[PDB]
């Protein structure tokens, strides 16, 4: 009666394609859009390549209800002898790294190359050419569910006239236009507004096509691969850091070389908490001494902020100015915190506030949601944003009625954003998180209740 | 400077715990208590045996917040040389089988196990006798991440002089009891509701210890593994069945033997439909023929029904039993729905709907979600039961008031629940389980439509005395 049997990962995923955001068809044709925009843009902005990228969405059969999703992008390419993997085995990815990007899983495209198998029998056509190439590279693939491999069903390669760089891919799968339609508008319309130095271009099914112009130039400069913060960081974690060590560290110059915010005095300080020998060698560290190094983290209440510039963030003035632009307020502001840690992770939480003007008069304030640059649509009742939002007490800032016109926005960024499920559109219940977006809410909130002060003597 | 790796699955939620409904410590804490108890009832009652359930939960140190939660049955236990592998290979499960249980991912006893050696550095602890056992195994486990494998760190046997059949697992983990409190009472205190047959014990890390009685001796029937339903098989699910053949199966043959509600009736229809020849072997069918069977399973208006054979359900009678003895209502009424299927996957959805008497007065609904009969605490906001009892028309079925005194209860049961996440808290916007809801509500609101119409004409015979 009990059979005791394993699963593939990728095997895992087709079973359960819920998980993955693919719960229906709708749901399916607007994360595989998202998943390849965002797949997009991290081979672009990342790399600090000014992006240009077309959509584009052609219902191919109108009783059976299967679309192609065509997204190409002038990005870096993906090199030929990695194509293979990235596109058709699940758990592979470049962004493993420590470093702030909007992918994370190594799932998303394979997660819509599984349902596009599950429901039809056009393989996913990949056409690459990385920066300097001769050649455009052209796959059709497949996955091998039982093995987790990519299957080659077409594999050639042309020459590059036109000599340029990028990726064209091109999935077919069941969806649901007419109901998926508003959202992925909305998201690829928030995308732009807080992407101002993107391009973008959007056939869909229905034939129409919309131009998203690039408004300057600048790009923000591009997230780099960043050491931990002590602050945090786990057990498993601290044996990895360990285990990757060219050098034979000593405790001591394991802790001021392998992580921010540790210079020569504070990692004193630590290994005494810790204690833990200075000159003993790291690669030594016993099952015990790594548990009071973690626990010792987790403690110590000097710890400096880490660095910045470890991430990238919208920015005080573009959330202003968006909130401006598509709300047309009486009244709005923003703060870009300074940088937390959680869990070994820098993270900044940005958060903007706007109230009055063209807004609709409602019951609560319409929340809109960002993580890593990327405009969250569903689940948005599930997300900590909304329970911090739904928590505070906005009598506390000025908000006489129950009726009132205000947006509120968060934006979390990262080095890992903590999703809720792989589909990525909400973000989990992680405690340092919950309280910087309520400090963060709170700021705001502040200058919100300064102006409904000075306007109410108005009135007055 | 882009670097292509892979992460075997223990990496993968090791770096992503909050995945597997491990986002905190108190949520860490419910979640390795709940994981635990489902896997109890899960060795038990799936195997027709009454369950004796004891769960402890204890602190063990304060400064570093660390509980140490021990959960022990009288299940069926696990062969000694299944041990490592079932606590510590994520995504390795005997349930990976079409027969309706609590647990489904074989990931979850596993995302306990990596939270706790994430953060400190006992191993789990194992103890187990199968039924018919002369040795109680006992074993001390860790996972090698990197290799998705168990480390064997200990491992021993002793007599069984006392024929004891079942498992203990004891887990230490961080934790935050004042804030999972409230949540791991009320997981308790709703299962045993359902779960009349079942005896539990529950001591606390603060030392209190709460009882709860079997009130009945009877066992629902045991859920037996089926064939799937053809309705909503999937092209990768066609090649998965014809891969495990044994026999050089004809398509009809194929159709006949590998599905439920397929005669030979039926299958001639489905051949046709599809454009398959019915004596081609089945091991040829090409790309495209696979996906006109699929098409064709999709679309056929004419197939029977799934048995529930493979479900069990908590039953009309317990539910508004259950609904009455909590909330002292002024009426209740309850629904268990036929059978459906939904990808491949037979399911049934049961409804209860309480009103007034004790039960709070509110602006909405009190929701009781339940899927494969675990209750669901969290993200209730997220999911499709919340979705569609908020777009119900209440006023349709006599809810006058803006305020009103009402619960509503839905339990999903399936040989496949489609959760949001693994932490296995919320159901997804499936449409078949969308529509089967909504209609199960329905039903059971018609019922209190009824009760509140007879209410009004009372009023209305008395307001003429007036
Ligand atoms: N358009 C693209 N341009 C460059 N690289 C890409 C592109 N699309 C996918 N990739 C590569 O394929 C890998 C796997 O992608 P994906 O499955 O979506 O996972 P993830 O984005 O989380 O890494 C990425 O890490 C990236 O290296
Ligand atoms: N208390 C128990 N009694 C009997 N078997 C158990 C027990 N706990 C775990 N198991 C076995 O270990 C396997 C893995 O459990 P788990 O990781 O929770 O995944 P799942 O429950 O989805 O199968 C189970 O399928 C079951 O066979
Ligand atoms: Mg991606
Ligand atoms: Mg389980």
């Amino acid at each position: 009666k009990e059979k005791f049997t394993s699963l593939s990962p990728a095997e895992f995923f087709k079973r359960n394609p819920e998980l993955a955001g693919f719960p229906n068809p709708a749901r399916a044709l607007y994360q595989t859009v998202r998943e390849l925009i965002e797949n997009s843009l991290d081979a672009t902005d990342v790399h600090g390549i000014l992006p240009n990228i077309k959509i584009t969405i052609d219902l191919i059969d109108d009783a059976r209800q299967i679309y192609k999703v065509n997204v190409v992008d002038n990005g870096i390419g993906i090199p030929p002898q990695e194509v293979p993997n990235a596109f058709g085995r699940v758990l592979y990815s470049s962004k493993y790294v420590n470093r702030q990007t909007r992918g994370m899983y190594g799932l998303g495209v394979k997660a819509a190359v599984l349902y596009s198998q599950m429901h039809q029998d056009k393989p996913i056509e990949i056409e690459t050419s990385p920066v300097n190439s001769k050649r455009i590279y052209t796959f059709k693939l497949k996955i091998d569910i039982n093995k987790n491999e990519p299957i080659i069903v077409e594999r050639g390669s042309v020459e590059n006239t036109r000599g340029f760089h990028g990726t064209s891919v091109a999935i077919s799968i069941p969806g649901d236009w007419p109901k998926a339609k508003s959202r992925i508008y909305e998201y690829i319309k928030r995308t732009y507004i807080i992407t101002p130095y993107a391009e973008f271009i959007f056939k869909d099914p229905e034939g129409n096509v919309t131009y998203y112009p690039r408004l300057t130039n600048k790009i923000p400069k591009p997230p780099q691969e960043v050491k931990p913060h002590p602050y945090g960081v786990d057990r498993e974690e601290i044996k990895i850091l360990i285990n990757n060590l060219k050098r034979d560290y000593t405790i001591k110059e394991f802790l001021v070389n392998e992580f921010q915010s540790i210079g020569d005095t504070t990692a004193d300080k630590i290994l005494e908490l810790a204690g833990l020998k200075p000159n003993k060698k790291v690669k030594n560290l016993t099952e015990e001494e790594i548990t009071r190094l973690v626990e010792t983290f987790k403690k110590y209440e000097d710890f400096r902020s880490p660095s910045a510039d470890s991430l990238s963030v919208i920015g005080e003035d573009l959330i202003e100015l968006g909130l401006k632009k598509i709300f047309n307020p009486d009244f709005a502001a923003s703060i870009t915190r300074k940088p937390k840690a959680y869990q070994g992770h820098p993270f900044i939480v940005e958060a903007g506030v706007a109230f009055g003007g063209s807004i609709p008069v409602g019951e609560e304030p319409i929340v809109l949601r960002y993580a890593n640059k990327i405009p969250l649509i569903y689940d948005e009742k599930s997300d900590v944003i909304w329970k911090v939002v739904e928590e505070l007490d906005w009598k506390r800032y000025g908000i006489e009625s129950d009726q009132y016109q205000m947006v509120v926005m968060v934006h979390l960024c990262s080095t890992k954003i903590p999703y809720k499920s792989a589909g990525k559109e909400s973000i989990a219940e992680v405690e340092d998180i919950e309280k910087e977006i309520k400090n963060a809410l709170m700021e705001v909130a502040r200058k919100l209740k300064q102006y409904l002060s000075e306007k109410r003597k108005e009135q007055e």
